[PDB]
């Protein structure tokens, strides 16, 4: 089964994220796990005056979204939405949905917020644009302990907190979730797709 | 695998949807099908004299809920959320939550209105429970048309109209999706389950 | 302008926050806060084998939120949703519907909730009811937080009781709605 | 009270609806209105490619909403979710988040949408954003229809253009909203 890992990250928050939900995702025999990024919309002059963060992750095609059995979408909470970026891209999938392109293929949603307000928002409305599409969506819930590999109120997706000023990095903690988010899914693709 | 057709109803229009969904989860082949209903909260003095409509299905007892590998939800909406009886229903399901019971199994959800509004906000608003207890959500999405029984703008779950009056009826456009959800819900119900 | 402070509670996080929302709404010149419950729906019986705490504010009509300017909606955190006995009561409010009583009055929204997350979701999907009545809704912005409304965080075992800080901002959520009663009705 | 519409459109639904909500709006003694869209992303060639209207009302900037005391919001329903363009003009707004530039100011959403679903989805997921500046949401209740906010069906095929019932209740929004602006401000 092949899982698409597909995020958007400005300051690299996401970007560690998606790094871990694709550790995860590999752990799982018969799951192959690809990383790659949407499209920045912002001009790069103004990306780096920002201080926003370059990265090494392919660039993603909407048409190529048509190939995975699952996709994994990670986005910053922008005022408890996806971001522009991710929105802009979601908007390019037109094409995918009138032929039926990821009809019945999983997905399941993580994201990143400064200060915890809004994430539940984001990925809600995130599943939303997943079922216009006939996505099967894939929460994480409060899963067994067990299967964390960190001993440790996130039912939706993994999340992270960038802090305020955006200087905090995700804690192991949370990596520990977001590489069991990935490893469920993947399981899920394999046990679906073989 | 073991499907659950949980509803409730107090005119008859999510029974008669109920209904459908279980006509439609039955022609999966190692597919067992149930249909139960949630506890009428109303004193029957009240109910009768509101003309609630009087059903044969068997209570559901929430403890049960843990004996099915999917479970399709019905309720009719109530101002863009589930019904009361049904949110009381689920509320007496603490005791699955903690010990894991419905972690990962199926969940789906069908409605009806007396105008339309409120529907999808019914249905993404009872996704948000079934997501705290781990649930994989199957939304209908927009399905090829050769896999409806009758030849033919609602992607998160079936609906029906009742009317303002409620008199209306499901036609036979509107049951024949409900068809189509149980039966491809119990589908997928195999595929995981055998 | 009458305020009401409209909440349900079964372990009693959100009867304290409720008493906070409505010292706020009070430090309001004009405006007239009553603080109502509604109905437990469980027998007496099985409230006591869950270990609730009995409530003793008035119990509110479906009816008589028509009476009111604002309305400050409380409810726990339930599984996203809110309470059973919050959707059975307003379950209730067809007849008010139906006559447009509630319509552009202010509605607003706490809430509480363990460790788990879901506090977003049942104050946004509270929002939705409210406006199928008409309601003009309030969240709170940036004055467990949120922008919709004021939460506490009970703990897992529910042994937390609201902080300092939780009881402030629902202070201030019940100042800033009854001063907007106030602007809107005198 | 200064009365903004801002809209994004494509195909020219929303372009219309916004054109009825600023008639409905300058019904209202004491409502200033102006229409503004927010900006295109994409590049002409590719918005010439998809068959886009070009629109030729003025560009808003995301800083001078802080100039209106109520903001009527319109896009299109994109997946359930409003479109990128707007998504991406309200991403440049955290400058007025932080300055608390917004909060309190009245804010309405209005959408369109083929006969897919979603319109419910887009104008809720879009009140979240509003939320988080602190705007009061007011959606319009029962005065594809929805209590949430006004809406036009554009078909399948984007063929349909909004009926005169779509623009009478486009137009109902805008003289609501700006009769609840002036009893606030004047
Ligand atoms: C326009 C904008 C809106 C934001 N909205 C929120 C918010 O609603 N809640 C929050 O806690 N953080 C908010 N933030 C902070 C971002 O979520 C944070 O920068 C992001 O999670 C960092 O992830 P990244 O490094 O992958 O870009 C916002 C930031 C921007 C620029
Ligand atoms: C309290 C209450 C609230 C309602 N809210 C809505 C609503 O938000 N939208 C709507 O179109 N119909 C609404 N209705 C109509 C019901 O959805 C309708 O009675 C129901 O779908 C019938 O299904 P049933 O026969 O299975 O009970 C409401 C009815 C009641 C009693
Ligand atoms: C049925 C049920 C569901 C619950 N769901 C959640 C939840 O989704 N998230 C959460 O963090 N806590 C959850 N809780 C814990 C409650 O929100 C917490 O006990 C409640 O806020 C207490 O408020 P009260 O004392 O006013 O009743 C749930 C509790 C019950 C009984
Ligand atoms: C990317 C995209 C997604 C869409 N999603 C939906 C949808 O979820 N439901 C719907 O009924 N129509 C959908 N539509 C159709 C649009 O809502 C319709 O063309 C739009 O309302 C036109 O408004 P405008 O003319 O102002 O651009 C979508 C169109 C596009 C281009
Ligand atoms: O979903 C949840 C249920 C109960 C609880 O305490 C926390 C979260
Ligand atoms: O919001 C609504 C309530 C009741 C009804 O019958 C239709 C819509
Ligand atoms: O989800 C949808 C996408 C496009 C459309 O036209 C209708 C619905
Ligand atoms: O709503 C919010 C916007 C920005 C931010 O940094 C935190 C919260």
């Amino acid at each position: 089964a092949k899982v698409l890992v597909l995020y958007y990250s400005m300051y690299g928050h996401i970007e560690t994220m998606a790094r871990a939900v694709a550790e995860g995702a590999s752990k799982v025999d018969g799951a192959e796990v690809v990383v790659k990024r949407v499209p920045e919309t912002m001009p790069p002059q103004l990306f780096e005056k920002a201080g926003g963060k370059t990265q090494t992750a392919p660039v993603a095609t909407p048409q190529e979204l048509a190939d995975y059995d699952a996709i994994i979408f990670g986005t910053p909470t922008r005022f408890g939405n996806m971001s522009g970026q991710m929105r802009t891209f979601l908007d390019q999938t037109g094409g995918l949905w009138a032929s039926g392109a990821l009809y019945g293929k999983l997905a399941s949603v993580f994201s990143s917020t400064g200060t915890g307000g809004g994430q539940e928002q984001t990925i809600t409305s995130t599943w939303t644009t997943l079922a216009h599409h006939g996505m099967v969506i894939v929460p994480i819930g409060y899963a067994a302990q067990e299967l964390f590999d960190v001993s440790q109120g996130t039912p939706y997706g993994a999340t992270t907190i960038a802090g305020g000023d955006g200087s905090r990095q995700p804690s192991q903690e949370e990596l520990s979730i977001a590489r069991y988010q990935g490893e469920y899914v993947a399981g899920l693709a394999v046990k679906l797709n073989g």
